[PDB]
């Protein structure tokens, strides 16, 4: 009997870039696995769901994943779709293994189901806190974020790690995802010499921010997160963009055992960045549980992915007691040139 593993992600709405990362990554690995025999001798059978980054809507999807007998969850990207939708599958005998979502609650409620492959924000900020105060010791910091479990979560942990580090921010401030006229905010930061703005939150608001900043002629580099890495970044921004910086892991793309997989998702039109490898490292992780487990059973899987270590794109994986999993921690990059000609992320 096949077994049955969604994919739940923003496949629409204003992060549908990361939604086709965790997609594209998850069915590549589905199909590899395929190809090798499938897991424990079964055939992956993948379902989609879009929940549109809105937590009501990745609700609808948890449910519909239920109903169509979902065994394993590889998603959300967002850490206020995860957290709820992770409820219902944790009451209704499915595993969910974030490629993306960082918020530390999501494996800070006692759930058996909760596992990631990517960092958390307690961490992350407190990597960024401690850059903000080593290279702008004297900046005026503006420290904004999107009013959501994720932005504000991020920009808090920040605040937290620069203030200790010696850094006061001169301003604090939450805008709305949807919003998209900063003028007033970006003149208030103007007025009080902001040379630094660090933002909890998406691409989205990201790039419009860097836009009209460069626009109303303030003069701030943007420093964010794990949340701004797609091309789309650069698309809003424009030029602008460049010397923007932020944290996130080792790009697993530049991983040399990579070399293969990078260039089969091209020769599929498809540019495999960011998150694409953390999905398919999902999958494996999943795999490789039922693997050493003997068994499907999401529950089984979970024990074995707590006990055991297994090899994935991003390098061999293991869990803690959590769910949070034990992988090389964030770094800084910074926006310039790649060798093709665009704007993207670098590592410093
Ligand atoms: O948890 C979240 O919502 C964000 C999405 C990308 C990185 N973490």
């Amino acid at each position: 009997m096949d077994v049955v593993i969604a994919v739940g992600a923003p496949l629409t709405g204003p992060n549908a870039a990361f939604g086709a990362q965790i997609q594209k990554g998850a069915e590549q690995a589905a199909k590899d696995i395929n190809a090798a025999g499938g897991i424990n001798g079964e055939q992956i059978k993948i379902v989609l769901g879009d929940d549109v980054s809105d937590p009501k809507q990745g609700i609808s999807v948890a449910n519909k994943f239920v109903a169509d007998g979902v065994k394993f969850v590889v998603g959300h990207f967002n850490s206020g779709v995860s957290i709820p939708a992770s409820e219902v599958y944790a009451e209704n005998g499915i595993l969910e293994i974030t490629p993306a979502a960082t918020n530390p609650v999501f494996t800070e409620r006692g759930l058996w189901n909760t596992f990631r492959t990517c960092g958390r924000d307690d961490q992350q900020g407190g990597i960024a806190g401690k850059y903000l105060a080593d290279h702008f010791k004297d900046a005026k910091v503006a420290i904004i974020h999107d009013k959501t479990p994720y932005g504000q979560g991020l920009a808090d942990e920040t605040k937290k790690a620069a203030n200790a580090a010696g850094v006061t921010e001169v301003m604090y401030e939450g805008v709305n995802v949807g919003d998209k006229d900063f003028s007033a905010l970006i003149s208030k930061m103007k007025e009080a010499g902001v040379s630094i703005i660090y933002w909890g939150g998406l691409h989205t608001e990201a790039g419009l921010i860097i836009r009209q900043a460069a626009d109303q002629g303030l003069k701030a580099k943007l420093v964010s997160g794990d949340g701004i890495v797609s091309n789309e970044l650069a698309s809003i921004a424009g030029d602008a963009v460049e010397g923007t910086l932020n944290t996130f892991g080792p790009d697993p793309t530049l991983r040399p055992e990579n070399k293969e997989l990078v260039e089969k998702f091209k020769a599929a039109g498809f540019n495999p960045e960011a998150y694409t490898l953390y999905s398919y490292a999902a999958m494996q992780a999943i795999a490789g549980a039922a693997k050493a487990a003997g068994s499907v059973e999401p529950e089984k899987v979970a024990e074995a992915l707590k006990k055991g270590s297994f090899p994935t794109a991003l390098g061999e994986i293991s869990f803690d007691e959590k769910g949070d999993p034990k992988l090389p921690g964030y770094v800084m990059y910074e926006w310039k040139k790649g060798p093709d000609g665009k704007f993207t992320y670098i590592q410093q």
